[PDB]
């Protein structure tokens, strides 16, 4: 199926001919170095890559031959080591001879401080260590939705609170509707996972899948959504029977939440007379666990939102909560995923305080915003090696010579770079080996992931 | 494998309990909206359909699979286990659908229809939006070869006006965005969508993806080079680089070779190593292998001016027919830092002030062409345009197309799409869209050979 020897980038194929003599260690880490600024980062990821693509015998007689074959195609030269993998295959029956440390899946560390670790552990596969970097670098894209999506989730703590004086719900403030705007099935499974990490709502099963699959979860619920209806289905109905459609839909879904456009044709004459009326008496009799949510007009993120919570404020009961501020009906709520983004995310809850509606109110989405448009450069993610042992030397190649992680008593996070590790200072060290020759040695379940990835 | 009623946007999964009663059809398009990048290149649809979408893709075991995984999703039992199971025993599994689309490869003015999709059994009128997912992600690699393109609109441009002609334009930008992308997958898309443009690339995923699903004639479809890199080269130690250095050139010597130079000394490398030391190891290289010199980091546009200059003065350096400076035939450059299409026509602009031959140089483009891009760059948009309820027709950005859509070019070549079946009346060219897959079989499939072809450049 999937061929390693085929996974990494071409002109690192032949670096089993660039290094010195005797060259018999090459040793690689990875980190956000540092440069809404991301001061901290979710660690989280690389099990999926390990898993998926790394452990057992990925080494066989057929995909030495179909490398052979497409590399020689591919540089017009052989310039392929067949001998080298060769060895892998017979000397460890395809396993890889390489060690990697990693922090645990789910930590949160600030900038600038080693993640993980790869190293060769037979000095005859030196050049095993560069040719890895590439599927392991790629670690980079859910460390990164993991963090921007806990970010977006401290906005969200952070009035919640002020709101309404808890942190009840939070976890499904925020809605991943990211599936159409990535660039593929992979990249979306990947990236809704990384999501989960934070919060449940997401319309990307795949995410579901890969978490039960490469992490494993005793939470009943790890992901959900709610029947959605939009413009493609409304206005099949007509303008002339908007209501029918309407009171079709929350009638289908009654022991659910749904969420249902008010944009179709007219939000006033919806919310107010069709909502507001018409259909009444199936609203307000709506559990507090299945209400209907509104989904406001097109136009500005925050004013769509204030308009839609005024104009249902004038047809339904609001009341002021323990904190002081607006609260709609427990059966009765809205849900913005039009333009919100980490910075909007902001200015959208900031306006809905300072207009005295509580956060309760509102959950958000976010599409292309939170999967897409985000890069390696985002949060620096960098792999270097930083160490080399040639002709028994040690050398140094960013950070220099052996690393390892530690927090200090006050609860800061340092990096001890040269081995200086090694004089056990601030404690252990607090990477791990996760994987060493061919075998995941040390796993994490999704809810030790969640735990670690918590709100401090 | 691959399970296709568990890859659609959750909320669409609930929509055969959303519409009217007798909706027969419910008809798609796509397209890249403009406002108030003028052409795309429409690629990469061909890869969903064959991947995903032909065949038998519906069995028991993945309509049970979908039952538990809804069931626990939405905390209660909407999923249509009865209209997937129909299409499992009507149609043995095949998708009941129609796609039409433009030829792949093919260059198409935004604002116009790429792409439709329909269903073809009245039963299965839910099944549009149930696809829109899997379908609309072609804007990833048709922004990518859209991206490619303009970049190679740019490098044409220079290369014919500073050197005459366009040899060796395939050569130009690198694919080096393997290590910048979100996961293997969008990889292999990605290098492919470039691929479609130019020849070179990193990532042999991207040919993997070409032959399996498009096929080529082209003995050499993509291709790569060794290249030397600072953790490489340093391993060596500042007193060795040119050991390092001769090293890699003598082990390397029937192909072009790339070398950064700027592991320590950034003159010396050029001027003592490559120039005093190794002089006879580099002009004594064929044309076809030349020694490749990667500039020093920092702004591109003054690195490329300054590594020119460096071996301009160690080494012989020409005219050609056009006026301008051309290093020997076994030394060029490459930069593949910070280029990006606005970067590209700042460098190759400073290049042509300087009466540098665009000949001299290539680039690379990594994260900053495939994966700095998202479906707004295009405007990519898919979106229902005609209904049928109880036998009855229903229907910032400029405003979407409405009823059945249909490609045309007026007598003067230029491309219109028609709304509301009007194209029926053929006032212009028959259809240009294509039936590219009817109820589970592909009907049309192109050659990455036409592909290509279908994307080359204007003369004018």
């Amino acid at each position: 199926e999937f061929n390693i020897l085929l996974a990494t980038d071409s002109y690192k194929v032949t670096h089993y001919k660039q290094y010195p003599p005797n060259t018999s260690k090459v040793y690689s880490y990875f980190e956000c170095r540092e440069k809404v600024k991301y001061e901290e980062t979710v660690f989280y990821g690389l099990q999926y890559i390990l898993n998926k693509y790394l452990k057992g015998k990925v080494v066989t007689k057929e995909k030495i031959q179909e490398a052979k074959e497409v590399y020689r195609e591919h540089f017009q030269d052989d310039v392929f080591n067949e001998r080298g993998w060769n060895y892998i295959l017979e000397k460890y029956d395809g396993h890889l001879p390489i060690e990697v440390k990693a922090v645990p899946e789910g930590s949160v560390i600030p900038r600038g401080n080693v993640l993980f670790t790869v190293e060769n552990t037979d000095p005859e596969c030196y050049w095993l260590t560069n040719w890895i970097e590439t599927i392991l670098v790629q670690s980079w894209y859910p460390i990164t939705v993991a963090t921007n999506s806990r970010e977006q989730k401290k906005i969200l703590a952070k009035y919640l609170l002020e709101t309404s004086g808890n942190l009840d719900g939070l976890e499904y403030k925020l809605h991943d509707f990211g599936y159409r705007g990535v660039s593929s099935q992979e990249t979306a499974g990947i990236g809704a996972s990384a999501h989960l990490v934070n919060f449940k709502g997401t319309d990307t099963v795949a995410g579901i899948a890969l978490i039960k699959k490469y992490y494993g979860t005793k939470d009943p619920v790890p992901g959900y959504s709610v029947p959605a209806a939009e413009h493609s289905t409304i206005t099949a109905w007509g303008k002339d029977h908007e209501k029918d459609a309407f009171e079709h839909i929350v009638t289908q879904f009654s022991s659910v939440p749904v969420s249902v456009v008010s944009d179709s044709y007219d939000i006033y004459n919806a919310c107010e007379k069709i909502w507001g009326e018409d259909l009444r008496h199936l609203i307000v009799s709506r559990s507090t666990e299945a209400p209907l949510i509104i989904r406001p007009d097109s136009g500005n993120p925050l004013d769509t939102v204030l308009k839609v919570l005024d104009i249902l404020g004038k047809k339904f009961p609001v009341s002021e909560n323990s904190k002081g501020y607006k609260l709609l009906p427990p059966y009765l709520r809205v849900i913005q995923g039009d333009g919100v983004d980490i910075n909007t995310l902001q200015e959208i809850v900031e306006g809905m305080k300072q207009k005295k509606w509580s956060i309760e109110n509102v959950s958000f989405g976010s599409g292309g915003a939170l999967l897409q448009k985000l890069t390696r450069d985002l949060l620096n993610c960098s792999f270097k090696c930083s160490y080399v042992v040639t002709n028994g030397l040690g050398v140094n190649v960013s950070k220099k010579g052996r690393l390892s992680l530690h927090r200090t008593p006050a609860g800061t996070f340092v990096t001890l770079e040269e081995g200086k590790g090694d004089l056990e200072e601030y404690g252990h060290d607090l990477l791990h080996t996760v994987f060493k020759n061919g075998k995941v040695t040390k796993s994490y379940s999704f809810d030790e992931v969640r735990k670690n990835a918590q709100l401090n």
